[PDB]
């Protein structure tokens, strides 16, 4: 019930194809790459060196890729604004190659004739949004972005202690090998973000990232200062309530000793480790939360794509 | 001057040796190892897979171990109480094995001859030192430890920001390689631990650690709330100063992007590093510290030899 084009072809773009070509109300009608030619794009697709070998049937004729029968337009555009969104009847234009994610320049699929744009990457312009913390404040904007893997592991878990307890401020630390032998320190946004996402904690959190070499599963590590004294049960307690409610599929839950890989294409948003995290005082704890480089993350592409149609 | 003798021929005993042989106020008179022979010992001190290659000249009678000239007796006892640390007039033995670590294990050596012990490794028992927070508060006890490679990383740092703002309460993550492709969680006693050798900050300090796939070099995390407020510069010029006087060799500082292995074979206890560190608030900020795993620790247990000597 809901026709989208996916830009970009990489590591998201192919992802969230295979994602929402399982979507019963969602009709993808179109991707674009420049870059690459309708044969490689098939190629890749089916035989993806990152997301593993299609199951499904694949093949295409130069000119539309054919998904289990299915058809699908492929375009080599280096502009945005010349794609026919319009003659397509495109409703949500997805953009996955984090060059149009500023609201001026994701403009041109508008431009083009899509209805509605969803950035799947964090703008500085357009309004963000995180599906389990603030989608409900969606209201109608045409250009929306759906922040990064970072932030939807975190913000969740965010949102959940400061409804519980209330966060007074927090230091975030995500140990990622988002895209040999070392361990590299570098700053990140995805913790301020969360104050774009959850007005009532702007300027309340910020951290860095160490990036090392391990498979494509990374983790958040939270220390906050609470307002409300709590014990671990209760702050666990907080938790696994929402992974059992309808925030199921979002906020994951565990109590057992994990290692990354355990997570490997893991579809929620951020799972929530009881074991790994520590309290030293009432008000001060650090808490754990593992996460999926794409996985999650992209399955929410589409979640808010359903959502904003 | 100073007699020792070396229990255990591990990776930390080997280091151990190499560096007691070019102190020129102490007399290595022996090892001991039940697991090995002496032709596998001086074949692994020689060609050494850890440490690399020795540079000096190695041999053996198959009694001794032949250093540069300089003969050392080999044992390989399973009990350190039989061993001849009385005759040889042994003043100080190193365990390294992490098997006698323990006042009462520890003991054995002592009652082979030994006038003291050091080990290196933490102990629940023995009193623990760490050259740069408390090694001037040796009171002449007999059975020392000399905590671990991450407590060292991390109390010299603590101790300078206690002595400048004052902690009120921290907690650390240690990201390390500490002996494939996974983050790994686990409890870590090495940040209570501080505790020991700074008590005014026992109970005060504690976290967890994050073990990953990477060259022998780790780090550590300290999100910190502290008594007095600061600027991150005063806290770059406190941290410079130490690393700038006497503690020069302990304290290390740098405010260059690094990548871990920047610091293999590095001897500081710590290396602080000003660009991956971050502040939210006032007296609410994260500290980022480097550690070879066992290089400046090493060091650090011949620095502690020396001085309970
Ligand atoms: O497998 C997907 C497609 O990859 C490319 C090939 O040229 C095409 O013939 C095939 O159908
Ligand atoms: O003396 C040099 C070498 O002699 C021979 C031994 O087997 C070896 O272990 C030793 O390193």
């Amino acid at each position: 019930m809901v026709s989208i084009a996916i830009n970009g072809f990489g590591r998201i773009g192919r992802l969230v194809l295979r994602i929402a070509l399982e979507r019963k109300n969602i009709d993808v009608v179109a991707i674009n790459d420049p870059f690459i030619s309708v044969d490689y794009a098939a190629y890749m697709f089916k035989y993806d060196s990152t997301h593993g070998k299609y199951k499904g049937e694949v093949s295409h004729d130069g000119s539309n890729l054919i998904i289990n029968g299915k058809k699908v337009a492929v375009f080599q555009e280096k502009d945005p604004a010349t794609l026919p969104w319009g003659k397509l009847g495109v409703d949500i234009a997805v953009d996955s190659t984090g060059v149009f994610k500023e609201l001026d320049s994701a403009q041109k699929h508008i431009d083009a004739g899509a209805k509605k744009v969803v950035i799947t990457a964090p703008s500085k312009t357009a309004p963000m949004f995180v599906v389990g913390v603030n989608e409900d404040k969606y209201n109608g904007e045409k250009i929306v972005s759906n922040a990064s893997c970072t932030t939807n592991c975190l913000a969740p878990i965010a949102k959940i202690i400061n409804d519980e307890f209330g966060i007074e401020e927090g230091l975030m630390t995500t140990v990622h090998s988002i895209t040999s032998g070392n361990i590299i320190p570098s700053s990140t946004g995805a913790a301020k973000a969360v104050g774009k996402v959850l007005p009532e904690l702007q300027g309340k959190l910020t951290g860095m990232a160490f990036r090392v070499p391990t498979t494509d599963v990374s983790v958040v590590d939270l220390t906050v200062k609470l307002v409300k004294a709590a014990t671990y049960d209760e702050i666990k307690a907080a938790v696994k309530k929402v992974s059992e409610g309808k925030l199921k599929d979002v906020v994951g839950y565990t109590e057992d000793a994990v290692v990354s890989s355990d997570f490997l294409g893991d579809t929620h948003s951020t799972i929530f480790d009881a074991a790994a995290g520590i309290q030293l005082s009432p008000k001060f704890v650090k808490l754990v939360a593992w996460y999926d480089n794409e996985y999650g993350y992209s399955t929410r592409v589409v979640d808010l794509v359903e959502h904003v149609a």
